[PDB]
């Protein structure tokens, strides 16, 4: 029958292709979901969708949106409200058995405009064979990197952050962890420097960025304009401390079994031969998972994101993907039916355990069979419960571009003057209404 197109980030395309294929067996031949890839970069993801939306591409049906695009797509009319489902089932489905943090990212002006499908929060990943106890706060991270450099050990702090959205995410986490905020609750005022407490938070965050950027043994890549991968730096043994989203867990086991991780030669364990399937994905039996995870524990550990204020946890910026029905769709009923099928319990287990993307269904985090394959589950749920959020505003794309340009390169941050420049650039973004 008809085709429901399903646009997703390219890096997640294989995972969502698998989910769509499962969802296509359950539709009685009434319709088919066809996954289509978008570039890497949240901003260029959005750009491609916005061109199709303003050009009235009537073949565009369902979109996997970064959590920061809700306000823009809702206010533009590009994402239909879930109440536009002709069956009237979308809103109840979106909230049922779903964590509240993700749901907050899917709303605008008191209505839902998307159904959460994946969420995200960053953890500390470390080498337990080199780092005796994982740092609990950022001054401790700095000290550990220095101690490693002095011992001749890998000294990079690999943070998934170059000159774009990941850098804005890191800054947002530090800022909110210190008690600040980019914008006011209603999104209409810049609150980086408007009170002494807010200015103090912004300065504290900038001081941490600058300190990490200039630790002895820091990555020479910080200053340049090119793109590096924290995940790959750690897998290659260039860093013993990494701050990243939890997809690095699935990556570490898979690439180790393939032979791509020098300090974790799972490719030399006979019991793991053939645990890569014929499309290249690590798909272990229960016993193979136990063998690979036990081996990995010697060289790979995880821990909460480091705090800014010692003594209590960080407030970690939430990430993820929400499923929205485009206003261009010719088939609203089937597009909303597809959204419900894409986020069902079976496909949520799959998106976390094979795709590396945290599920949004609360039940999974209370499910011992899921917990046995997703060992980070408790820290992830804790960090999603008291999460920082990036500002929700229709001009987010312009705000993030202006913020990232001030922050980058982080070696050139000077906390007091950079704080004022940030506030002035943020103000230009929201002055564009
Ligand atoms: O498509 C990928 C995605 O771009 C990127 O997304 C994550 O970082 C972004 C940049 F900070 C956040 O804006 C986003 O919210 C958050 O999920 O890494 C994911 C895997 F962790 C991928 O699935």
């Amino acid at each position: 029958g008809l085709v429901v197109s399903f646009y997703t980030p390219a890096t997640d395309g294989a995972t969502f292709t698998a989910i769509a294929q499962r969802c296509n067996q359950q539709f009685g031949g009434r319709f088919t979901i066809a996954q289509v890839s978008l570039p890497r970069s949240p901003n260029e993801q959005r750009l491609q969708l916005a061109r199709r939306l303003t050009g009235n591409d009537r073949t565009l049906d369902v979109m996997a949106l970064d959590v920061v695009w809700t306000a823009e797509f809702a206010e533009a009319g590009w994402a239909l409200p879930l109440s536009d489902d002709p069956a009237g089932l979308a809103e109840n489905d979106a909230v049922a058995d779903t964590l509240p943090g993700p749901l907050a990212t899917a709303g605008w002006n008191h209505k839902l405009y998307a159904a959460p499908v994946t969420t995200n929060t960053q953890l500390l990943w470390y080498r337990p064979d080199l780092v005796n106890s994982p740092p609990t706060d950022w001054n401790a991270m700095i000290a550990e990197a220095a101690r490693l450099h002095a011992a001749g050990e890998p000294s990079w702090i690999a943070v998934q952050a170059n000159q774009g959205e990941g850098l804005v995410v890191w800054f947002n986490t530090l800022l909110v962890s210190a008690g600040g905020s980019v914008l006011s609750e209603d999104g209409r005022h810049v609150t980086l420097t408007d009170t002494p407490a807010h200015r103090a938070a912004t300065v504290s965050a900038l001081q941490i960025l600058k300190s990490v950027a200039t630790t002895p043994g820091a990555d020479p890549s910080i200053t340049r304009t090119e793109e590096g991968s924290a995940r790959l730096a750690f897998e290659q043994g260039k860093a013993a401390l990494e701050v990243n989203w939890p997809f690095v867990f699935a990556s570490m086991l898979e690439n180790a079994v393939k032979g791509g991780v020098p300090f974790l030669p799972l490719n030399r364990i006979p019991q793991l031969a053939g645990s890569i399937n014929d499309i290249g994905t690590f798909t272990p039996s229960d016993e193979q998972f136990r063998i690979a995870y036990d081996a990995s524990q010697q060289v790979f550990g995880f821990a909460p994101y480091p705090a800014v204020a010692p003594g209590q946890p960080a407030k970690v910026t939430i990430g993820g993907l929400n499923l929205a029905v485009a206003k261009t769709t010719r088939h609203r009923a089937e597009a909303f039916e597809a959204v419900r099928c894409l986020r069902d319990q079976h496909n949520q287990r799959y998106v976390s355990l094979e795709g590396g993307l945290p599920a949004v269904r609360a039940s999974l985090y209370s499910d011992p069979q899921f917990q046995a394959k997703y060992p980070m589950h408790a820290i992830i749920r804790q960090q999603l419960t008291d999460a920082a959020v990036r500002p929700a505003t229709p001009v987010y794309q312009a705000l993030s571009i202006r913020l990232a340009a001030v922050l980058s390169p982080i070696t050139e941050i000077d906390p007091e003057s950079t704080a004022d420049e940030l506030a002035a650039q943020a103000q230009k973004a929201i002055d564009g209404m």
